[PDB]
């Protein structure tokens, strides 16, 4: 009947990952920026950027999606020293966004992994899950996840969703520019607020 | 409207975990049994047993749920030697089931982790998710997961679901006996088939 896998995938993504990772994020980014400012006179944005390609195409390397999205460094962990608070090994990567080979921006960036599940499901024949179903569930994942963060205790403030449909008329996208767009708007806000 | 997180949680559990772990399971259990037979003259069942406590109570140690469910050993990995096939570090534990301090059975056993998500959601007030909602979604998780394995290419044959509601009239359960029940029925089948 009313089957919507995106509901559980979004809730699970929030409860089992974002809720755990986001509280400590700002401090880990600050404590890295004290050095990144000193070294390269740059600054890493404080929000986790989440890629949500509506086509559910998740590469295992970001740079293969865009040579202007370049791995810079690993974001180090939290400092409390037993169990965690919820500091375990989650790897978070910092990327520099390029324009003409020059650095135009810098952020912690990653794909929302539950879209891989939607892709794998569309390739699993016994699921009866078409590419049109997949797209519909991708959009519903985004909207569900958005609603969740709207009522979340500044988990909202800790991350930014970047959903995008790509040309099937098949110009190339610029993911780096889409991301750069968000980073610049974010800085505008932080400085006019 | 029709909100059912259990659908995505079950699909995600199957696609992102069970589908990957189950194909190699029998061989890893055989290749361990060649030794376990030789050592203790015992035998580890070939099916992955999945605990689905409908109360969504997942302890981080099985023996705290039952002193008659005792950790025996780690099941070693697959043998192919780069990337995986999908052999990564997933830890699978072998437990001996006890009766009067004696070994009555032996199996790879674990909790279906997505029930933790349902528990965490019931404790998250902004989710508007009651304990009655949680129970309803636990049952729906089980049924959804069952239907999936029914059409699965002997993923069905590789695992066994053990769902249980516990006394709220509050006698104690015996989880070890519930599990032992399944192991004995499984052996009966294997030997009458
Ligand atoms: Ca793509
Ligand atoms: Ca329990």
């Amino acid at each position: 009947g009313n089957f919507n896998v995106a509901h559980g995938l979004a809730w699970s993504y929030y409860i089992g990952y974002l809720r755990l990772i986001l509280p400590e994020l700002q401090a880990r980014i600050r404590t890295y920026n004290q050095h990144y400012n000193n070294l390269l006179r740059g600054a890493v944005s404080q929000r986790l950027y989440i890629l949500l390609p509506l086509d559910c195409g998740v590469p295992d390397n970001l740079s293969m999606a865009d040579p202007n999205i370049r791995f810079l460094d690993k974001l180090p962990q939290q400092t409390g020293d037993r169990a965690g608070i919820k500091d375990r090994v989650y790897s978070n990567s910092i990327y520099e966004l390029l324009e003409n080979g020059q650095r135009a921006g810098t952020c912690v960036l990653e794909y929302a992994t539950p879209l891989q599940t939607l892709f794998a499901m569309s390739q699993y024949s016994q699921a009866g899950f078409s590419r049109e179903d997949r797209l519909e569930q991708a959009k519903l994942f985004c909207r569900t996840l958005e609603d969740i963060l709207a009522d979340a205790p500044e988990s909202q403030n800790n991350c930014r969703l970047i959903a995008y449909q790509e040309p099937a008329d098949d110009s190339s996208f610029s993911l780096s520019q889409e991301v750069l767009r968000h980073l610049r708007q974010e800085e505008k806000e932080e400085v006019t607020v």
